[PDB]
Formats: C-alpha cells, sequence, structure tokens
C-alpha cells in the first residue's frame, strides 16, 4: 500500500481513527516541534480540520491520509525513528540533569566593562539542543535574548568563506592557534592575524564580507545570511551595547590602527568604518533556541536542518569548524580540545556555540565568567556531555566504555 | 537455514560446487588476506581439506560449512558488504591512483645527519591501509624495513596513558601544541615540556613508563607492547641507527640535562639511562604494513582489527588522538590540521603514521623530506586522500559536495 | 700688575698699541665666536669705540681695558688656554679631516616615507662642535635647518624630569633598553613602555609635561625651553613636517589607544591632543649648529655654555645621558654604546645629538639613512672620533694607547 | 736642590729631625700602605735603620734621604697632595659611614644550592678600596676569603680580549645585554651568547683561552694572570667549591651540550673539560681586599697600581668596563646603571666587584643576595656612593649641586 498510511496503522494502533490529540504528542515525542517549517502544510491542514468538524477530534484513513500526504517524508523518518537521536525522548532527560547538574556551579563574574551586560541576573541559565533532523529541547533561560560578541566571529569568517573562497580569504588571515600564552601580539611571522577567532583577525575578516557597499547594506546583508542560519527564529540587535562597545573599545581601536600601518586590510578599505562593523556584528542579538538553529547549521554540513534550505557552502562550514576546534576558547582552547573535544566558540555575554558535527549544534549562556573569559556554567555543561556521550571529535563510535551513545538504541 | 549453507549459496551462483581458488578470490576482493589470525581456524580446515585428496577441491553445502563454521560470523559480515568500507575493491583503485600522483613528486631531501639514512633511495615509496575490519592493501616498497623515529611517540604516549592514566602522565607532561617557530622552548609556564609529540615531551615519557626495572626489561616491554599493536607483522630494531643516534645527539643530551635542572622527572630518574631508553625506541623498525595495523589500532578504538585483541585503553587512544591532530607534524602541524583534518605523525626517515578514526589506519613512506621534515610524498599523498573523500575532521557524513564517501554504496 | 692690563701686554707684546683685527683674531683662534653673548659687552663698546676716533683703527691700554673690562675672566681663561680643549685650532683640523672622511660615505637611504625629507638632497652633510666652554666650529651644511624629529626624545624628557623629578616619571616610563628582538613591543612586564627613547615611552612623557593647560601653552613653554637650551640660537618650526606626520603616523595612533587602553597616561589626559602635541614636538627645526650647543648644555651639566644660565637641574641632565647611552640608536644602541660609547640620539631627518661629557656637544646630520635608521654619514663620523680620541666613556684618561687627548697640551 | 731634601723639611716641622712614627703616620694619612711594592726598598732601610742606629730614632736630613732615596718620586706625589683624591683621610670617614649605614641592612638570603656558600655567616661584610695611585682602605671583613664566582666572568674576558683581540672574541660572544628578560634563551639571532656576562657566554669566553694546553696549565696561567692584576695579594682556591659546583652543575651542562650542538665553541673543542675548566675558574677565592686591587687595574687604564706594571691592553680594559656597564648585575643591570652608573659585577658568593674609571676599584662582600641574585649590603652601599660623590658616569665634574668631589681639595 502507499507509505501516508503505513504511518496510519504505525500510529493508529489497534483502533480505526487516530484522536488528534494523540497523534500530536507522538510527533513532539520525536522532538519536532508543531511549529517547525517542515512540518507547516500538515499542521495547517490539521487546524483547518478541526474547523471543519467540530463533530470529531478524531482522524478516519483518509481524512489522515490528507493531512500528512503534504510532509509524508519527513513523517515517516521521525516515526520509523530514522533520526540522527532515535530514543530522544530519553536523551532530553540527560540533558536536563546536566543542566542541574551545571546550574549549581556558582563560580564567575560577570563581564561589566560594558553597563548593558551588567544588567543581567548572573542567575540567568540556559541551554537548548538543535539536531541536524530538527529535534529541539531546551532547559533554563532558553528565550531570553543576548549579545552573540565573539560567538558571531566564526558565522562572520564562514560567510567570508562562503563568497571568498578559503584562498582568497587567508590571504588576509591566518589558520593556526598562536601558543598558550603567546597572545599579546596582533600578527604573526608573515603579519597576518593569527587566525580568524582572535579580534585582529575578525576585524581583518569584517573588511572583506560585502566589499565596496556601505555600512547599512553590509550590516543587512550579514543579517539576511543569519536569518537564513537560524531558521528564520530570533536575530535581533541591541544598539545600547553597540555605543557603548564602540565608546570603549581602545584596545580594538589600537588594533585597527596596528592592521592600517602594516597594511593588512584589502586595498581602499576605510579603517574606521570597519571598526564600527564590527562593533556592530558583536551586538546582535540572539536566543539559546535561534542561536542552537545557527550551530546545527554548522553540525548540518551546512544545510539549515528545520527549513531544508543550503544556507553555507560545505567549505565554509568544514573551515569554521576546524578554527572553532583550536582557537575558539580564548587561552583555553588548547584544554578545552583535549578535554571536550568539540568545536566551541564562546563570547563574553556567556554565550558558548557548541557542535557535535553530524548530530547537533547548542547554545548554553550564562552571563557569569571565569578568569579565561568564559562562561562558568557554559564549560562546565560541555565537559559534563563529553563524559556521559562518546562526542569527543576522537570517541570512537564501536568501542567507547562506560559512555553514553545517543545515536543508538537500548 | 543457518548463517553458514547461506552463505554457501550466495559465493555458489547458481553453481553445485564452489571451487576452493573461487573461495580464496572472492575472499581477497573483500579485503581480506589469507592470513589474517581471525580466519586461522577456517584456513586450517581448509589445507586440512586440500590433502583428503589433493584434486580439487569441490567444496558442497556440507565441506563448506565445516570450513566455515568457526569463523562464520566474520566470513557473513565480509561478503555480505558490512565491513566500513564495503566496495573495497573499487577503494583501493583510487588509493593506488593517489599513490602514483604522488610518485610524480621528486622533491625534498633525504635525512642524511646520520649514516644510516642516506644510505636509503629517494624513490622508495610505499602506502599500506588497514581498515578498522581488517581490510589491507598495500602499493609500493610497503615491506622494507624503516625506523619509525618521531613516529614512535604517539605509541609511546599511548602506552603510558594506558599503563598510568591521564592524570598521572599529565603532570609531568603538557597537553597544547607551543608556538609560532616553537621547536624553541623545551617548557611551558608549567615547566612541563609542552605536549607530548615534542622531543623534551617525548623524553619525559619515556622516563614515566615500567619504572624501577632496567633498561632491556623496559624495551622488551615495548616491543611486546607494539607487537600487539601490530597483529604480530613486522617489529623490529636497528642498532646500527641506535648507535649513530647516541654518539651524534647531543640537543637531546641538552634537553635531558635541563629537564634534568628543573626537576621534570619522576624521583630516582636516571637521566642518561633515560636518554639511551629513547634512542632505543627512535631505532625500533616497521614496514608500511605492520605500521599501518598499530594505525588502525588507533583508528579503532584500541582494538587490533586483526586479531581482535584490547590493546590499548580507549582514554589512552583518544588522548593520543588528539595529541597528533595538533602536535603531529613538527611545524607543518596546524597547517596540516586545517587543511587535511587527520591525526598523523611524522618521522625522519620518511614515514607518516595516519589514522582515519572509524574508518581505518595507514603509514606512508618516502625517505625524501621537505624544508619542515615531512616526507614529501606523504604530505602530497594525505592532502589527496581528503580531497578526494570526505575523511576530514570536519566533513559532513550527509552534505559533502562532490566528495567520495567510500563508507557508503547507497 | 693685575687683571686687564696683563691681557693687554700678552696681545700687544711690547708693540706700541692694538691692531683691532689682530684681537679679533687671536680671541677667534681660542674658539670663543664674536657673537658669543658673554662677550656682548666687550664687542658692543669696540664697535662704538671705533667711532670716538674710528681714525685709529688701534686701541690704547687705556682704550682697550675699558672694553675687556667686563669679560676680563673669560677673555683670560681662553687666552691662558684654560678652555676644556687648549689647542681648539689643532682640533678643529682634526674634526675636518673626521668630516671630510665621512664625506665620502655614498650610501643609504633618505627618508621618503613623507613628502618633507623628501625633499632634502642626499649630497647635504654637517657637523657642528660646542665645547663646555662655548668655543664652537662648523665644517658643512650646518646652518640649514631640519626637524629633530626623534632627537627631539632626550630634550623633553629632560624637561619632564627637571619639572617633575626622576621618581614621579619613573611611575608613568622605564628606565632600560627592550631587549633585541623586543624592538616590536610597545610595554614592559610593568605595564609602562621601555624608556623614553622609544616612541611608547615619548608619547608618555609628552603626557607629563604641563599637565593642565592647553597644546599650545605646552608647545610655547617646550619652545622657550629649548631656547635657553640653544642660547637662542635657532629653533624654529616646520608645520608641513607637522601636518605629513600626523596624516601619516598610524602606528603612533596604534600606540597611544594601546597606552590608552592600558591606561599609562596620567588620570585625565586627552590622547588624542597628546599625539598631536608629540607630532608638533618632533616637528620643532635646527641647525647643526643652534642644535650643538643644547648637545653643549648636556656635556655641561645643565648650564648653556654660550649664556652660563642654568637651563636643566644635574638630575635631569644626568639622567637623559644614561638613557641615549643605552637606548639612543634604535636596533644599534648596543653596538654603538660598545663601540662609540657616548651618549648620542638619532633621527629619521638625520640627525645625531651627540654629547661627550664635560667636554662638548655635538650634531651630526646628514639625511640619507641604514638599514636601522641612522645617518649614516653620521655614524662613521661617530666611530672615527672616537678611534682618534679618548673620548669612549670607558677609556682612560691616564693610559690611552695610540690614541689622542684632545684635552692635554702636548 | 734635591727632592729629597724639599720633602723633608715638608715633613720637619721647620726643625732638627723627624720621628721615625712621625714620618709612619704620615704617610699613612696619605692613604699609601707601609707594605707598598714601590715603597718596599725605603721600608727595608727604615726597619733596618732602627734596628742599626737604635740610638734614635730621629732621622736627620741624610739618614732620612737614605732611606726616602730609592722611592722618592712616589713618596714625593704622596706628601704633595698629587693622588687622584688628594684628602684620602677624609674621604675613608665618607667610606666609614657609608659601610656602617649599609651594615645596619639585613634583608636578604645566603646561597644555599651548595653547602660550601650555606656555610657563611650572614654578617659577614666588608669594604675594600684601591684607588689608581695605589691608596687602600678597608673596614669590615676583608681578609676573608670567600669565591668569586660570577666576579670572574669581567676577569677572564679581560684575559680572552687581552691574548687574542676584540675581532676574535667576538666571533664567538656577542656584545650587548639580552633582555629585560631574554635571561632565559642561551643563543641572540646570530647564534652566540649574548655577552660574555651569562653563564653561556662565560663558557665560550672560557674555551677560547689557551686553546690546545691541558686544564692543569690553562688554570695555571689564569691563577698567573689574577696575580699581576692583584698586586700578588691574595689569589686562593676553593676545592671544596670545585667538586660541589660540579656535581651540580646540571644546568651548565644543559648549555654545554646546547652550545656544542649549534657550534658555538672553536673547532676542536673538549666541550665537558671546558666545563671543568669553568667551575674551576668560579671556585677562585680573592678577598676583599686582593680583590679591590683588581679591580683598581681595570680603573686604571690595566696598570696595576700598586706595582705599575702593564697587565691588560687598554682594549681589553674598555672592553669589560663596557660590558660590567650593562651585563654585570644580572637582570638587575639596567637598574644600577640608571641609578649607580659604574661597571660592576656581582657574584653568588655576595662579592660585588665596583670600578669607578681613572679613580679607583672596589670589592663589596656580604653573603646575603636579594631576589635577583645581588648581595643586599653591596647594592646599598653602591647607592649611597654615588648619592654622595659625583662617580656615576654621567655626573658633570664641574656641576654636580650638593654632591661631594674627592677629586679636589679646598
Ligand atoms: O607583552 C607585553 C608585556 C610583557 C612582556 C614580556 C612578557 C609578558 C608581558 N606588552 C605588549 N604585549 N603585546 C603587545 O603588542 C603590541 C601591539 C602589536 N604588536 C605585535 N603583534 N604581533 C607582532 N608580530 C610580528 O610583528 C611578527 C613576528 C615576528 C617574530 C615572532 C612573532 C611575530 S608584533 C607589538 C606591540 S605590547
Ligand atoms: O620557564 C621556562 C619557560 C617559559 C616560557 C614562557 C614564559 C616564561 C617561561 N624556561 C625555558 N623554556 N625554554 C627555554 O629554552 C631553553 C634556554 C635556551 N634555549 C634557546 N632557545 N632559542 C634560542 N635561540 C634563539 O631563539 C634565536 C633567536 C631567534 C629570534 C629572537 C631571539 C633569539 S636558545 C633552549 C633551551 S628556557
Amino acid at each position: 500500500p502507499s507509505l501516508e498510511d503505513l504511518l496510519f496503522y504505525t500510529i493508529a494502533e489497534g483502533q480505526e481513527k487516530i484522536p488528534v490529540h494523540k497523534f500530536i504528542t507522538a510527533l513532539k515525542s520525536t522532538g519536532l516541534r508543531t511549529s517547525d517549517p517542515r512540518l507547516k502544510e500538515c499542521m495547517d491542514m490539521l487546524r483547518l480540520t478541526l474547523q471543519t468538524t467540530s463533530d470529531g477530534v478524531m482522524l478516519d484513513k483518509d481524512l489522515f491520509k490528507k493531512c500528512v500526504q503534504s510532509n509524508i517524508v519527513l513523517l515517516t523518518q521521525a516515526f520509523r525513528r530514522k533520526f540522527v537521536i532515535p530514543d530522544f525522548m530519553s536523551f532530553t532527560s540527560h540533558i536536563d540533569e546536566l543542566y542541574e547538574s551545571a546550574k549549581k556551579q556558582s563560580g564567575g563574574k560577570v563581564a561589566d566593562y560594558i553597563p548593558q551586560l551588567a544588567k543581567f541576573s548572573p542567575d540567568l541559565w540556559g541551554v537548548s539542543v538543535c539536531t541536524a533532523d530538527g529535534q529541539r529541547h531546551s532547559t533554563g533561560d532558553t528565550k531570553v535574548p543576548f549579545c552573540l560578541q565573539s560567538c558571531v566571529k566564526p558565522l562572520k569568517y564562514a560567510i567570508a568563506v562562503n563568497d571568498l573562497g578559503t584562498e582568497y580569504v587567508h590571504r588576509y588571515v591566518g589558520k593556526e592557534p598562536s601558543g598558550l600564552r603567546f597572545n599579546k601580539l596582533f600578527l604573526n611571522e608573515d603579519d597576518k592575524p593569527h587566525n580568524p577567532m582572535v579580534n585582529a583577525g575578525a576585524i581583518v575578516v569584517t573588511s572583506l564580507i560585502k566589499q565596496g557597499v556601505n555600512n547599512a547594506e553590509k550590516f543587512d546583508y550579514v543579517m539576511q545570511f543569519l536569518n537564513k542560519m537560524a531558521g528564520n527564529e530570533y536575530v535581533g540587535f541591541s544598539n545600547a551595547t553597540f555605543q557603548s562597545e564602540r565608546e570603549s573599545g581602545d584596545r580594538n581601536f589600537a588594533i585597527g590602527y596596528y592592521l592600517k600601518e602594516k597594511k593588512c586590510f584589502p586595498e581602499g578599505t576605510d579603517m574606521v568604518g570597519i571598526l564600527d562593523f564590527y562593533f556592530q556584528l558583536c551586538s546582535i542579538e540572539v536566543t539559546c533556541e535561534s542561536a542552537s538553529v545557527m550551530a546545527a547549521t554548522l553540525a548540518n554540513g551546512g544545510f539549515c536542518p528545520i527549513t531544508g534550505e543550503r544556507v553555507l557552502s560545505p567549505e565554509a562550514v568544514r573551515n569554521t569548524l576546524s578554527l572553532m576546534h583550536s582557537c575558539g576558547m580564548y587561552d583555553f582552547s588548547g584544554q578545552f580540545a583535549f578535554h571536550v573535544g568539540l568545536p566551541a566558540k564562546s563570547g563574553v555575554a556567556g554565550g558558548i556555540l557548541l557542535v557535535v558535527p553530524n548530530v547537533m549544534g547548542m547554545m548554553c549562556w550564562s552571563p557569569p565568567l571565569d578568569k579565561m573569559g568564559n562562561s562558568v556554567k557554559g564549560i562546565h555543561f560541555c565537559h559534563d556531555l563529553v563524559s556521559l556521550c562518546n562526542f569527543h571529535n576522537y570517541d570512537n563510535l564501536r568501542h567507547f566504555a562506560k559512555k553514553l551513545d545517543p545515536r543508538r538504541e537500548g
């Protein structure tokens, strides 16, 4: 018979008509959101159907078939456990417990150099997960908005390489980490910044994106890009943080003039204008939830997991994850790579963009920072997750000891 | 039916009586070598049958099963295309092309600071592949013995961590890469060597291994350990190279006394003694083939692909792969990391020990080195390998553009 | 039998009277100039005397005594070879041979990074000598005005210490050379610039001068201070150099913002304003002749030698010569300290301000610079000087080999 | 009218016959020691006169002449205040206050890294002055022998340059201070040690002295050289310190091999042989008194003040004072040069070898060191000396404010 109601008998159990509330509760348990863009046709029909028959609320064979025929491919995969994490309900409990285990880590100091980011209660703590199949889960303050800050750095690097290619972008900027407390330097021996993840590298990267338009079009061009990446979830902009960031980044200006004087920018660059653009991209706002989609886009070869849409070339995404692995956690990058072994990127607002390649993207957020600039709970969470799961970049898929593999059965 | 005669019809192909050579031929085409340890009881039963009447030999449903009972599970996986690389025959055609491509790169200079090394013709070039399922292929001078040199460093880090655990080992040696030209500073800021892949670190690591027995026992122990990792293929020792490496190795003696004075060795370490242990270890010999198994052991979570034996703990194997990633190719390390994205370790003899986690282990060998001391042909091969396949640590398993995935058939 | 009358007979030689030209010749050969401020009385009398009856042109013992009356003590020392260099007419011969030898050094590039220094002919070459007694000498292009540039660094440092003292000034700036490729860094291990002789230090020093008045007042102040130091010989300003230096000084802005960021300036500093004042100070013009007097004030413990006025404290002068010793010649400081062993300071305009303590002060000017930014002719000249005379600051006064001592009789 | 005569009635009274005790007392007051080698023929005669004509002890016009005639030139200069410091008795008062003021400085830790220096009481404190004319003064523990250690470094460099010239020696060793903390590096950018005053430099310089002879003869040759510099005062040897310094000198062996590897030693250099020679030179013993005579030879252009014997070339003496100036007090070198401005060399035994060129030499001794490695009382004394006297390199001889100048009379 048909795909469309092989799947029916599947959910229908023994009876002949599936309640609407049952089917929905099934769908939700596969971790799909009833607001999933890929499921719009089917949810709209259901809603239309609840209207045109108060008479209900149960779906027979053909009623079910005229709702799910629209998105039958994605609905089949979800219901037959063909997603990257099959028992997703089990998984999210573990996530919750990791969350609670972290929440108890009261250490750290809120970034206060800008008045805006000391307006956030330290209590706040959120984690959001988006799988490469569009499975979602959150716990904590995942709907509070904050600035990306340095979390934006791999995102705009990715745009450059997507628009300009590996070879060109790296005429201007390095690809290695700089060395334990080989820190205070701006350029390396070839008079390029060390990599996209440091400020000096980021600033140069900013100067390549959409060259030859003004700092309003460049800004919108990038937001368009991020909007696609986040499946059109929340992507705002705090100007309060921008005016503060600019009237305060003396160090950044030092970096600007230093790069100028050493001719690090492309020909015909307006350096002070790049600095405003840079301060702007730092002020872009996300929620845990929206960011986790973005991260999942990196986790998913560049295709946005909840829309299907190709946002980034594989070349861009691969390049980006490579530098997040080595340069992503300020002076904690070497330790984080050893013990965690995941691409991550931290920002001074308490955010940590985290990617488990081929599995999921995440965003942890908690304002209080440790001595190295990283979110304390965020760090504790990340070490826990890889203690529990074989997610380390050099964990084994076949032999992994006491760990748990969310990619498998029971 | 049963697993065994079921497999009989698969090789049969309409026919009545499966010829022996037809079985061997079909066996080889899966990747497995006729001499695989796990196929002992099968091959024995075969050589036994090859004498009940030395004219044939035609296995019926019964004689076939008698010869394949013992190993039916492996034989079934092999023939049902269940191995990590299902179409191995195809795959080794690409390996062979990649080999001829790199064969045309005659640049570089054979090491010569030791007489034992400029004896090697600059045209020696071998590639050996061993997959996590035991599949073998060699093209080139893969049975010529050469010294491991710095290629041994990840193997004795492994051993140490396997015997002593992470926390004890990394009291004495760091775990990050060092810095720009850094081949220079012998210690990080905590007065440990930077990582176990540089000479200061290796030397410390040698001093943690099997403490409190003499150098003769210690060496037997590492040998025994390498024999497990190489599935009992060729592991030797080159006393010539050992002598030449010692009477002409003042830099290692320099580091030794520096380490001793800053108190980097365990209590009661006879430093000069340790150096000679280290010199012996650099002079261990392997072949492309044998070493590619060792490399496949790291690919396979610490279990030897061609015996089944647990050789190293997951902690050891993961730690080693993390540090090879970032520290494994001398100054070229960060560039390797970015472009090739695989754990590898190189050696002044022309060896590059390469690991494709969960897929395979490898060992390339061409004596002529580039200006950073890395085999020219080897480097070229590794670039092409990843240019062609989605083996790069941050390629996507699902969206990989115009790359080939040897793990898939469909 | 007293004072002014011995001086009459020693010149008249028992002749009738004294021819006025004979006296001015005798005077000029002591090294003193006719325009010497300490002689203005004597000279003025002499010209007006040759009017009461110009019918002369002689001098009665009567007539004479009343002219030399006022300056008798100085005119006596001069004529009784009491000055620091007795045989001055012989010394100026060696200076001349030294000028001609250095003149044959074709080499160097003129500073062609700013249109005001590209301006200058490479063939320009001038040397001026002022002893601590006001004995003068010039040869070459010594009345052409040029910008001090970095030659102003010791001067403005001196002023700062003169006004605020050693302790306060050295809260904001260190007192050592940097390291011979710590040339690059801006701050030492205590977040102060390494010393006042380097652009970071100079800028900070600039912020210490006449704090809390505006940049026109501060500038006027330094100008007048430099006027004292040069016995009111030419001190100018080049607005052209000023505009250029500020259109083109991206590195200096880099340094400014770095310092502001690290809180190196005194509280309440307008950093952008201190940069302009700094640019202004570099754009100060002098001639060979006026500058050699400033160098002479340093050689003379802080008294201007041609006027007698206490310009700088001994503390200020000591301090300054200490740092010119070790930090004065850019990357060539160590090689200069060893071989010439004299306090000197060079600038991009081609100048070298050279001090021989307790003896003389000099200024060398030749616009073509070497690869380290020092004047080619200047450097050569300084080496020859100390090859000839026991002026090396660790030469012996009592045992000095094949060298010559301009301070001794025969 | 003879010098012998004039001097007689000079010391007379206008009188008859000088008492012997009145002559000796008068002689001591010029600072000269009764055992001056240049005074020996005269002192024998006095002692001999007291014995013979015991019927005295009044020396008349011809008895006196019979004594002082042998050494009349020097005895004149002594009594006619011709010596470098004319009022020497006044000067010793000052030294004595300086000594007492430093004596109240109980800070410091005595070196403990070998048992030989652990032993030394913390309160030992001695100062000795020898002028370039042989005027001596001691106060405190100045006859106790202690080891030169790094205080030998300037001495053996002087010997190298004396025998081999500047050009040779400085192939092998640099001539600049390392960096305000490049100390840990052994080699500069040209693969030479930074300067003679650091261990790597000292060791290379050791390897240049008397090449091609065994250590017995080499060591003699240096000892014979040291005796000449000290006018034959105490130059001993500590075998105890030798043995300890070798069976514990691991950092030096580190330096030794590094140096061998990078090929800093002259061809045919037995590296370990050189090390032992090095350890021996560091164990050469001196007293404050004998060391002050050595320092005085350096202060005197290479002539030994109390023998008049030419010990070193002026090229050697100049070169050493140069490097003592900028590299002498380990890491405190920059600070010392700025504040004290005299050439000095400190050692871990607590000595400070001090030179006031054209004036005097000095050894201060006091075993407790500061965190920098310098004798605490030593350092204190050096600052106070230059507070009090215009001996700073860049103090002015004509304008020195409120300082005292010991080179002038009333
Ligand atoms: O460190 C300290 C105090 C300190 C000192 C000692 C110990 C611990 C702390 N202060 C400063 N720290 N960073 C500074 O950066 C400044 C701005 C950019 N700079 C540069 N950035 N990048 C370069 N690199 C090449 O110019 C090329 C190169 C050549 C050779 C090796 C590496 C790089 S310079 C140089 C100056 S100032
Ligand atoms: O406590 C620490 C570590 C540390 C790290 C960070 C901060 C604070 C402390 N100790 C040490 N760590 N490494 C050391 O090196 C040793 C000493 C000299 N060596 C030499 N290395 N390199 C040379 N020669 C050029 O490096 C040539 C050169 C090139 C460019 C510029 C200057 C010199 S000698 C090799 C051995 S000592």
